[PDB]
């Protein structure tokens, strides 16, 4: 059941990062998982940096609060940042100093498809506000496998582009009128583009919202909390109805509302 975003909980810390490396990163679990993995599946990725490899994989949640996993890849490429999402089996991630996704199916370890996202920015040119070579932000949602970004065709105003997830084909694209280095991060809902505006303010907010189903952005202020005032990453799971986050070293959730 789809909807309006009108309520964000307090964020809920799962884990936290001991390590030197642990500032910044992703975690996330499958959407819609396919053997052997389950919903319960998690993986982790540090991304402070340079030639970031490791991605821990965990069978359970207990595994992956206590920090134990049951399985460690060493991706073919370099990560970039913290845009990465796993969706049907395969982590998609950025490689380093490129625009290039990539498709990494985690059971076999093997890539099935690498596609340059057309005319996107990179390492730098059109990050989210806190910079981090945020340029390239991936989303599952409802609907599927999507990839924000931005070109200079766009002005660095935020673009959508929905993909195939076996291919990586470019299916259709959005251009909003929201400067993509001017929020803290984004995620999809139900075909509905949400940003944040700050990654470290008290006061941050979802500010506002595009919905591709009618081209139109329109304003909100949803309060936001940035707990440990440095939110690297956020990102929505449809599965779980959640918001996934990684905030200055803590792994946490969000609590959400829809409306209709
Ligand atoms: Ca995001
Ligand atoms: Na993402």
């Amino acid at each position: 059941g789809c909807g309006e975003l009108v309520w964000v909980g307090e964020p809920v810390t799962l884990r936290t990062a001991e390590t030197i490396t642990g500032k910044y990163g992703v975690w996330m679990r499958d959407p819609k998982p396919v053997y052997p993995y389950t919903q319960e599946t998690t993986w982790r990725i540090d991304t402070v940096g340079t030639d970031v490899r490791q991605v821990f994989e965990y069978d359970l949640i207990s595994q992956f609060m206590q920090g134990y996993p049951s399985k460690v890849h060493i991706l073919p490429r370099p990560l970039e940042s913290t845009g990465a999402v796993v969706y049907n089996g395969s982590l998609y991630f950025q490689g380093a100093g490129s625009r290039t996704v990539i498709r990494y199916d985690l059971k076999t370890e093997t890539v099935k498809a690498e596609k340059e996202i057309p005319g996107a920015g990179y390492h730098g040119q059109y990050p989210y506000s806190w910079g981090g070579y945020t340029d390239i932000d991936l989303a599952v949602d409802e609907n599927g496998l999507w990839v924000i970004y931005s070109t200079n065709q766009a002005k660095g105003n935020i673009v959508l582009s929905k993909l195939n997830p076996e291919t990586l084909e470019v299916e259709q694209t959005w251009e909003t009128n929201i400067r993509k280095q001017s929020v803290a991060n984004a995620f999809i809902i139900c075909g509905t583009l949400y940003t944040v505006s700050s990654y470290t303010s008290a006061d941050a907010t979802v500010n506002f919202a595009y919905d591709t189903n009618t081209g139109t952005s329109k304003y909100l202020d949803i309060p936001f909390k940035n707990r440990y005032k440095y939110n690297s990453m956020i990102d929505y799971n449809p599965l779980e109805r959640k918001l996934f986050a990684w905030d200055n070293g803590h792994m946490v959730t969000y609590d959400i509302k829809l409306s209709k």
